[PDB]
């Protein structure tokens, strides 16, 4: 790493200086490092230039705004300081070059939208790896090679991706936040493909409002290397995107493919939601097929079909994707199904707000021939507002509501429960069982063979906070034990 080589595309005159690490933070700036001084949210890194120089940085790249011309090379206390205008916009490219263009050294797939990012990225990484890639994810769980995912500027993004390349990754599925995009955090990434899941941005109901928002997004889009575009045609904004992108792949499970366009497409033609997942028949421009998904709910059919269409688009063979689909797993504690021969279907989900709970119940209902049970509670010593709302949701969208504890902390457990019940039209028909373990047991053992028991609120977590203590407790382990299986 050399300053001169780093800057060659932009500043031909730049001096030659060995560089160690690249950093935005003058505090962490070590000897031999490259300090980048950017202007941000009430904050000017340029004021920390003397600090970093005293900490022994090898060189500095600084925002030229008001202070210098673009590409002006100065020298303070020996150390070269180079000014670039619109540095925030160019940071991703600068960092890309610094870390030897990590997105050119693996297949990077970006997933954006309100919901389904985590699952869709997870499925992409899994499926690609099943087909022989070494796959990684960068998302809100964390970053890492599949199974080794550890829990954030444009530099950090390029640095993390470079780390994954170094660890041997050939494929990376990255969640892309709308916040990230607008702030140029992925501006210079070479995406092999870009997936759009959906949009639940309200405050867009005017055609004076909707227009600046869309215009801003179209512009940004035109500035990114998006690669192959894969778009959910069951979303209204999805169809607007598709109207203007003839090379994009449309994906649908609800009849929104317009085959007149002669584009690439993929649609589910029938889905049977059963007690251990979903059976999905689809047609596509790559040919037809049938998948057994071990994921629950309609949204997860959609996510799976997006992952499939993306991989097909990138040239992974249909036959191999089909042969491997059955090994695709849910994200731990996200509509995670537990079945055992001759027992009720049990689903562990982390849903802990009214919205999430409603979605999880609706999803579970599709798979439920019998009664749908909902085992849940609400956090103690936290905001109380959601309690009666979650109560009303359980009452409406389930047949049996079992109200129990969920991290009651220092608050009286029964007080929390009373707050939940107050939300119901007929609290008297709700079952209350204190001791979360006992409540789960009550549902699992009373439910019929074709009932579905949703156990909501904890998902992957392995603790129940009672008082000051984190006791060892898992919904997954509790369920697994009761059904005579492994978690
Ligand atoms: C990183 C890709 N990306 C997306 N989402 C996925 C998509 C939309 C249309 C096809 O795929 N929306 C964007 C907006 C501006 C820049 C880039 C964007």
């Amino acid at each position: 790493r050399n300053l001169r080589d780093l800057l060659a595309p932009w500043v031909p005159d730049a001096p030659s200086r060995a560089l160690r690490e690249m950093t935005l933070d003058s505090r962490v700036a070590a000897a031999g490092d490259l300090f980048v001084a950017v202007v941000g949210h009430q904050a000017d890194g340029r004021r920390y230039i003397p600090q970093a120089i005293a900490q022994g940085v090898a060189a500095i790249i600084a925002e030229a705004k008001d202070e210098a011309t673009d590409g002006e090379i100065r020298e303070m206390h020996g150390v070269p300081v180079i000014y670039l205008s619109q540095l925030n916009e160019r940071l991703s490219a600068l960092a890309g070059r610094f870390y030897h263009e990590p997105s050119d050294n693996l297949r990077l797939v970006g997933v954006t939208g309100t919901n389904g990012k985590t699952t869709t990225t997870q499925l992409l990484a899994q499926w690609s790896q099943l087909l022989g890639e070494i796959s990684a994810v960068m998302g809100t769980v964390g970053n890492g090679l599949l199974g080794k995912v550890i829990p954030g500027s444009a530099v950090d993004v390029q640095h993390e991706l470079a780390g994954l390349v170094d660890q041997g990754a050939t494929f990376c599925a990255m969640e892309v936040s709308s916040h990230g995009l607008v702030q140029h955090r992925v501006a210079a990434l070479k995406f092999a493909a870009s997936v759009f899941t959906n949009l639940s941005r309200d405050h867009l109901d005017y055609h004076g409002d909707m227009e600046h928002y869309e215009a801003a997004k179209w512009l940004l889009y035109s500035e990114h290397h998006c690669g192959q575009a894969i778009i959910n045609a069951d979303d209204e904004v999805g169809r607007r995107w598709l109207a203007k992108l003839p090379d994009a792949v449309a994906v649908s499970m609800e009849d929104h493919i317009n085959p007149n366009c002669h584009g690439r497409w993929l649609k589910a033609t029938e889905v049977n939601y059963h007690d251990s997942g979903a059976t999905i028949r689809f047609s596509s421009s790559w040919g037809d097929g049938e998948i057994e998904s071990h994921l629950m709910g309609a949204f997860n059919v959609s996510n799976l079909l997006l992952a499939l269409a993306t991989l097909l688009a990138l040239g992974y063979p249909l036959a191999d994707l089909l042969k491997t689909a059955a090994r695709l797993q849910p994200v731990c504690g996200r509509m995670e199904v537990f079945t055992a021969p001759g027992k009720p279907t049990v689903v562990v989900d982390y849903a802990h707000t009214p919205d999430a709970l409603e979605k999880a119940l609706q999803a579970a209902r599709l798979h439920c021939a019998g009664k749908l049970w909902c085992v849940f509670g609400c956090g103690g010593d936290r905001d109380k507002g959601k309690r009666p709302l979650m109560g009303a949701i359980a009452e409406e969208f389930a047949d049996v509501a079992v109200v129990t504890d969920d991290n009651p902390r220092t608050e009286e457990p029964r007080a929390i429960i009373n707050d939940i019940l107050a939300g119901m039209l007929d609290a008297g028909h709700a079952k209350v069982m204190e001791g979360r373990a006992e409540a789960v047991t009550c549902a699992v053992m009373q439910a019929k063979e074709n009932d579905v028991v949703l156990v909501a609120g904890k998902g992957h977590e392995d603790y129940q906070i009672v008082g000051n203590q984190r006791l060892d407790y898992s919904d997954r382990v509790t369920v697994a034990r009761l059904l005579g299986v492994i978690a």
